[PDB]
């Protein structure tokens, strides 16, 4: 959006502005470049807000080069400002100049193209034409902003007018001090972690987003505000999030003040809203990257920045390379350290990609590894699933970062786009839900993930924005809702972590379990050679008969459990790396191993067979994970290693996953098989050697339902479960066996603490106010024609006597606070709007006329008492207004 003539309009008001707010001594309060610098936001201590252009959009019509484009600058003469034009003095008709202050206007040089294709600049009732407008790219007028020393802001231009620099507002609260040195939330089995988005896509309110995660499950949640990278590919601009920090401080403000943990995902490809560093200095010195100091510095709840799917969108003209973006990492990663955060990545791959995977990470960047390797706590390793093959080689190869040592805790991202292209699996050619229960509980229970992501996408498997819902007293308000496959799989497994059923083994207890390590030591070759797992690494072991290999692998079901996810590293850099009791260099793979009946025998005799059938089973100490990964009625015999009775007989529909604990005479069953459509799945469960008649009792979780008819006849005890959904079964079954293991004692779970209370401002999106006569509600800004609002919109108020706006704000304690207003009334002031606060009018906001550019926002200010806890913010229309009155969000902040 915004053409070339309002970006230049748009320059010169800010210039005439810069010079008022230098005459009248104003500061700057804040500035922020976005784009990369393209262009910038400035606040300034009275409230006034504008954007100005480093880069002007080009002229309509297809130019390439470089064309000529009025300038409008300022030049001081005896002691006063006057307006140039390409750096002569601005005349009209006189020859006498035109002064950038005259108190009779208010109105700058307007620059336009006439009907006849000319250049015009305009100053009250006076008009000159200039040079023929020309189709092509336009140079702008300003150059930047940046800060000298820390007392100052400059202002640069390209055209000889001079700097101009404005003091930086010292402000006058006293500066609440970070948290620093151990991690702010620790990770471990005890505390797992979700990571649940906010997300652009949602146009989330963020309030809403985090109130649809249950008490029980929110201390576990990190909230995940996530920044899309759409954007225009000619010119760079984010649309889908078009103000990345203005979103990312509005809802990490929402989070801190629900006391909730929170990272910023400002990255998926190379694409980034901010930009990346090469040196750590920059944190603290470079006025382009003070994003990173600033979250850390200022919510206590913030963790850190989380970098998805780092697989793609390199080297474009609006990303970084992929060295320079691991450059990035080695340096955030110190930043995370000192503040006690985590650093995020995921990965998925393509034959294309083998080059930046985990592997190359550090193999290719001995100083990232050293970094990464001082710095584990705080670097996070995920395996995604976005691409459609090399899932197993992926696995492993993220795992293999965690067992390594290069990385301190391994998490699963799982996506539905996973999902083989045309075909499907098992002849299902759509995705359905129900099989993305399987990797996640398996590579959780079995390879010790600490950490879920997602799953996404998330608008289409956790939430989506209904239309508005009557909220009471004649108001409406935006609506999200969960999709339900998100509460009866993804709620309901995380519930079944927390209540123990479901153990994630500690690292030493996966390297115990996994006992073999692939060492990834090639040189030669092409990047598949030096930085991938051995091509034909998972045939005859846990590949499908229908499935090939690494790229050919279009499929995450394993076809058994009786081999570990075989981890793949490039070194073992700590004695518990070190204490893998098989390690393979991959050099010698093709001499050896590549011989797949060879490797399937030296495997066989590491692993023992504990089950025969179809189904995948995988058991660590007590814990069976089974599932149904094959189309049609699958089926396991599974020898008792700690129940009394002999064996379980398992028949298990499609997508059908189970985690079966046994006990000495007892089992338990966690069962799912979610179809948000209805339908119904059969499963049979026999347990021989019973020594008395069995019992069982079950429960449906979640919205599943569940029919169970027993049977004993000889000695076998025979259960059919009709299901859908998540279910619970219990069989009280015992024989006769003493060669049994012991059950361990019942593992730790440990609630994680809250985050420190938050001591800052308090931010509430005009968009995401409850409403009533409004005239329009902009929840999608980048396609209108309004610029520099926070979050994703605001809403246009109007001028309805009947117009009102409502929304619930918290205040830590009783006291008065400031509410700071950000709001334009661009064709008159408006004094027709009154401020009421439970229930009471407090006063009349004096929204005064603001600038007609479509990059100004001003902000109102009030004092009102708030009590401790949940108040109500009212703003309503007693009158017609005198014009238009766009809202863009409220600060609130102890006064
Ligand atoms: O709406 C936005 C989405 O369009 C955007 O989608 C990305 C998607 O574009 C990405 O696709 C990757 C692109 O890279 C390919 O590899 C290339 C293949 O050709 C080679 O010659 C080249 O060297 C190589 O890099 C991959 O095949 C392909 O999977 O996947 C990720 C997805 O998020 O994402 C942002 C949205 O806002
Ligand atoms: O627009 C970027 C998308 O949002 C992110 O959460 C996804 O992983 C990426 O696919
Ligand atoms: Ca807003």
């Amino acid at each position: 959006p915004g053409t070339a003539v309002e970006n230049i309009n748009t320059n010169v008001k800010a210039l005439r502005k810069l010079i008022e707010a230098k005459q009248q001594d104003l500061a700057v309060k804040t500035y922020n470049p976005v784009n990369n610098g393209a262009s910038y936001t400035i606040e300034l201590s009275d409230g006034t807000s504008f954007s100005m252009y480093a880069q002007i959009a080009a002229l309509e019509g297809g130019g390439e080069d470089v064309v000529y484009s009025p300038k409008v600058g300022a030049k001081v003469e005896h002691d006063e400002y006057y307006w140039t034009l390409d750096d002569v003095w601005l005349t009209f008709e006189n020859d006498e100049k035109v002064k950038v202050l005259d108190e009779n206007n208010t109105v700058a040089p307007i620059v336009d193209i006439n009907t006849d294709g000319y250049w015009t600049v305009k100053y009250g009732t006076k008009s000159r034409t200039l040079d023929k407008a020309v189709s092509g790219k336009l140079t702008s007028q300003f150059k930047q902003v940046s800060t000298i020393g820390d007392e100052s802001v400059s202002f640069t231009f390209t055209d000889r007018t001079p700097v101009i620099e404005l003091n930086l507002f010292k402000g006058d609260n006293p500066e609440i001090p970070p948290v620093t040195g151990a991690l702010r939330r620790p990770i471990s089995p005890e505390q797992p972690a979700w990571f649940v988005h906010i997300d652009s896509w949602n146009y989330a309110d963020p309030q809403k987003i985090i109130d649809l995660i249950p008490a029980d499950i929110r201390p576990f949640t990190i909230f995940n505000i996530s920044l899309s990278v759409s954007h225009d590919e000619a010119t760079g601009i984010y649309n889908v999030s078009e103000y990345g920090y203005e979103i990312a401080k509005s809802w990490l403000r929402t989070c801190a003040e629900n006391n909730v943990w929170a990272m910023v995902q400002p990255s998926s490809g190379g694409f980034s809203h901010f930009k990346d560093v090469s040196l750590y200095s920059q944190f603290e010195s470079d006025d382009k990257v003070r994003v990173y100091d600033e979250f850390f510095r200022e919510y206590p709840n913030f963790l850190g920045f989380n970098y998805c799917e780092q697989f793609w969108g390199y080297d474009d003209q609006f990303s970084v390379s992929w060295l320079q973006r691991v450059a990035h990492w080695n340096q955030l990663l110190k930043l995370t350290h000192k503040y006690g955060g985590y650093l995020v990545v995921s990965f998925c791959g393509n034959t294309w990609s083998a080059n930046i995977n985990p592997i190359a990470l550090v193999k290719r960047n001995s100083d990232f590894a050293q970094t990464a390797k001082l710095y584990s706590e705080n670097f996070i390793m995920c395996e995604k699933y976005t691409t459609q093959s090399g899932f197993f080689n992926v696995e492993g190869i993220c795992l293999g970062t965690w067992l390594s040592g290069f990385a301190g805790q391994y998490g699963i991202r799982f996506d539905q786009c996973g999902w083989t292209e045309e075909k499907g699996q098992n002849g299902d050619k759509d995705f359905p839900p129900a099989a993305g229960a399987l990797p996640i509980i398996e590579h959780v229970m079995l390879t010790g993930q600490t950490v879920i992501d997602g799953p996404e996408l998330i608008w289409q498997q956790c939430f989506k924005e209904t239309n508005a819902v009557s909220v009471g007293d004649g108001y409406q308000s935006r609506n999200w809702e969960c999709f339900p496959q998100f509460v009866n799989i993804n709620i309901d497994m995380f519930r079944k972590i927390i209540d123990k059923t479901i153990r994630i083994p500690s690292r030493k207890e996966v390297i115990d379990r996994t006992k073999v390590v692939i060492l990834q030591d090639v040189y030669s070759g092409d990047d598949n050679a030096k930085y991938s797992s051995p091509k034909n690494l998972h045939e005859g072991l846990y590949l499908r008969d229908d499935d090939g290999n690494l790229w050919d692998n279009h499929c995450y079901f394993k076809k058994t459990g009786r081999y570990p996810t075989i981890p793949v590293a490039f070194e073992l850099c700590d004695d518990v790396a070190n204490s893998f009791q098989y390690k393979i260099n991959q050099s010698t793979f093709e001499g050896s191993w590549s011989d797949v009946n060879t490797k399937v025998g030296k495997f066989n005799r590491w692993f023992p067979q504990e089950y025969t059938g179809e189904l995948y089973a995988g058991r660590i100490e007590n814990g069976w994970v089974v599932y149904n990964g094959l189309a049609g009625i699958r089926n396991a015999a599974i020898p008792f290693k700690y129940n009394t009775c002999d064996k379980m007989e398992l028949a298990y529909s499609k997508y059908t996953v189970s985690v079966i604990k046994e006990y000495a005479n007892k089992l338990t069953f966690y069962m799912n098989n979610y179809d948000p459509s209805g339908s119904s799945k059969t499963e049979v469960i026999k347990i021989y050697g019973c020594t008395s008649k069995p019992t069982h009792s079950v429960s449906s979780r979640a919205n599943g339902t569940a029919q169970v008819s027993e049977n004993w006849k000889e000695d076998v005890y025979t259960l059919t479960v009709t299901h859908n959904g998540p279910l619970d079964l219990t069989v009280n079954c015992s024989g006769k066996a003493t060669d049994r293991l012991t059950v361990s004692t019942a593992a730790s779970i440990q609630v994680p603490a809250s985050p420190q209370i938050y001591q800052g401002a308090y931010q509430y999106e005009a968009e995401c106010f409850d409403f009533k006569n409004v005239t329009k509600r902009v929840t999608k800004g980048d396609s209108e024609p309004i610029r520099n609002y926070t979050a994703q919109g605001y809403i246009n108020f109007g001028a309805s006597s009947a117009a009102a706006v409502r929304d619930a704000v918290t205040a830590l304690e009783d006291g008065v606070y400031t509410i700071r207003i950000r709001y334009r009334a661009p064709s008159a002031t408006v004094n027709t709007v009154d401020m009421y606060i439970n229930n009471t009018k407090v006063g009349t906001p004096e929204f005064a006329q603001t600038d007609n550019d479509n990059t100004v926002w001003n902000t109102a200010l009030m004092s009102v008492s708030l009590r401790k806890g949940a108040n109500t913010f009212e703003l309503k229309a007693n009158s017609s207004g005198a014009g238009d009155l766009y809202l863009d969000n409220i600060v609130i902040e102890r006064k």
